[PDB]
């Protein structure tokens, strides 16, 4: 381990021989205070895009002035909101098509990246699969297995939404995937306390099947059944987001739960809690925008259905927190705001320096003309850069 | 965006952090010391040679297990210092040692999707197919045909060929990926007619044919099931490729190893008998599997970790021999440094990182239980800084 100690040392010696021994520490707060400062300042020259229109025109720019592929995104975020869910698929036809479907999609992704199955934007995607879900964590082999069973004996791929899936049985699930192709993937469940048991059982009702470990019915992880497993009918889950199209629960049941949540919503003076019960709410009765994008021939509708996925990201991320100008005149125009900073060292003075000098080197390099950027794609490039 | 603003961020960083130093002077400073000290590490090196000095390096390497130093030392006086040696598990209680037929090269999978062993990021086959190709292989129809011999006889698949790219790859990854097609490529090992000559060794071991040679020029379409190569085992990993137990029959494999023996013969150039030496022992001298036992799965995966890392570290022992005291070896490269010929002050601060992190893991004092350096990991260490 002797070359272990030699790396650190060479790289601890080597800032204070070049520095003449500087405090890293408060050079990083200066960074830190620096970077919070133009982060600020990008808050207040953003321009918000909530308008059907204002979002049709970020959206056609969003796509180099398609406009074709500008009004489907906009008339998609009509039908479903400004904050709705939006996917994009292969259609068959020839023009481009419209249809809002039954499913949902929550912030998170699949636990481990050895599930993805699609090399394009790196997926897991799944067509009639099964769906357990556990309000408890998933450890041990012996609560994961026989569920894998019957689902492998059914040749469904199974979606497993547990409150984590770690240990063994996370162990189990990547060694079966790898080695023999098991159609498996598992997600955290979202949220927290209450409000993540809701949403779990939101989802078995939405799907037809049964929460394990709840504190109602207990039901055992070993003792599962086949009409236990909730029913997807298709699925699309990324690093970030896990998409369930189609549940298998029925219409009527779906609705009944509707209404608990609307006599809950009568029952709480808490804004909290009617934040979280509306966002339920929603996720039961509000479906999904499915852009069937069309085309002459299957080669072409795929180089166009990335055209619009591109062209969607970025509209969902300017009405999200705005847009700036483009070509990194936002960041150059973030400049003068560092002379308001008051710091307490020279160290932390070299730290403002190092983003005063960086923040006019990607504007050195390159709003009715179509030059913007959005101001979300801007600021995380600029948290992720230092 | 985000890519140049970190690059920005480093840049400028650097030099408001140095206050305007060259960092490419510095760097020849840096690189100019560690030559100096690996040359003084080379003339303090003490090699290994000795069965009880093999022993002693795999049981410090060990942790002090005697058992795990002789069952290395073991394998080495069979095989020799250099032979391939491989762990695998065992089912008894203690370790064994096998004798086999195989061969190794320095090439690994194209692409880690064909990863289906999480630990150690490996792909491993058992009775596999291996398709041998001189040309590049990048179109679908060219290898269909050989995918569907390999499906029918329900065989994993390895591809050698120049190279694997193009809808060949990515059609390859995305069967792997969404229908669990058992298959992987790797790059052909070597370069111009060395590459063709390893091939052919490659094809007579296991019993198959090289397609698009200059001799034949076998297309890939006109495949049949015996110009499949066949192996017994495959352990593929991000940089090497161990093919087991070969198809072919031992009199070609005696008549190839003839011919290489014979051009041996007539050579002068260390580089030609280094080269032709290199492929007869792929050819002839066989690989030593480390079986390695125990009570339990629990303890066997445990032990073979252990057996791997003092493998590891006894073939780098080998290779370029011990580093005597450890930390305290690189106090008599120091004054080395007082005889390097600065230009200007950047340069002797290059310099002046290096004094200051040698004198580290002395003064620091695993090294109370004993530990042994060997000098290649402590040279590839001191490079990976510069």
């Amino acid at each position: 381990t002797t070359a272990t100690v030699l790396a650190r040392a060479i790289a601890k010696e080597g800032f204070d021989t070049i520095s003449k021994g500087a405090n890293p520490v408060e050079i990083r707060r200066g960074v830190m205070m620096a970077v919070e400062t133009v982060i600020k300042e990008l808050k207040n020259l953003s321009k918000p895009v909530t308008t059907p229109e204002e979002i049709a025109q970020v959206a056609t720019i969003s796509a180099n002035g398609d406009v074709e592929i500008g009004n489907i995104i906009s008339n998609a975020m009509k039908k479903v909101g400004r904050k709705g869910v939006i996917t994009v698929k292969d259609g068959k036809t020839l023009h481009d098509e419209l249809e809002i479907i039954e499913g949902m999609k929550f912030d998170r992704g699949y636990i481990s990246p050895y599930f993805i199955n699609t090399a394009k934007g790196q997926k897991c995607e799944f067509q009639d699969a099964y769906l357990l879900l556990s309000e408890k964590k998933i450890s041990s082999v012996q609560s994961i297995v026989p569920a894998l069973e019957i689902a492998n004996q059914h040749r469904k791929p199974l979606v497993i939404v547990a409150e984590d899936v770690d240990g063994e049985a996370l162990s189990t699930l990547v060694l079966n995937r790898l080695k023999v192709g098991l159609q498996v993937v598992a997600v955290k469940a979202p949220g927290f306390g209450d409000n993540r048991k809701n949403q779990l059982r939101d989802m078995a009702v939405a799907t037809g099947g049964t929460v394990f470990g709840d504190e109602a019915v207990g039901l055992a992880l070993e003792d599962i059944q086949a009409h236990d497993f909730g029913k997807i009918g298709e699925v699309q889950i990324t690093k970030d987001d896990t998409l369930l199209l189609k549940g298998g629960g029925s219409p009527a049941e779906v609705e009944k739960r509707a209404a608990e949540i609307v006599e809950q919503l009568e029952n709480t003076t808490s804004d909290y809690e009617k934040e979280k019960l509306n966002e339920r709410l929603a996720k039961l009765s509000d479906g999904v925008a499915v852009l069937k994008v069309g085309g002459t021939s299957d080669v072409e509708v795929n180089e166009k259905k990335d055209r619009v996925t591109d062209a969607l990201n970025a509209t969902r991320a300017a009405v999200e927190e705005g847009i700036v100008p483009g070509g990194g005149c936002a960041l150059l125009r973030c400049i003068p705001s560092l002379d308001a900073i008051q710091t307490a060292n020279a160290d932390q003075k070299i730290g403002v320096e190092i983003i005063r000098r960086a923040l006019r080197i990607p504007a050195m390099t390159i709003v009715e003309k179509g030059i913007i950027d959005p101001t979300k794609v801007v600021r995380t490039a600029l948290l992720d850069a230092a």
